[PDB]
């Protein structure tokens, strides 16, 4: 898996 937010 891999983070990456997005807000
Ligand atoms: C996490 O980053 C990886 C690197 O390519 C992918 O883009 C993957 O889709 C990302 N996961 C999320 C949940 O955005």
């Amino acid at each position: 898996p891999t983070t990456t937010p997005l807000k």
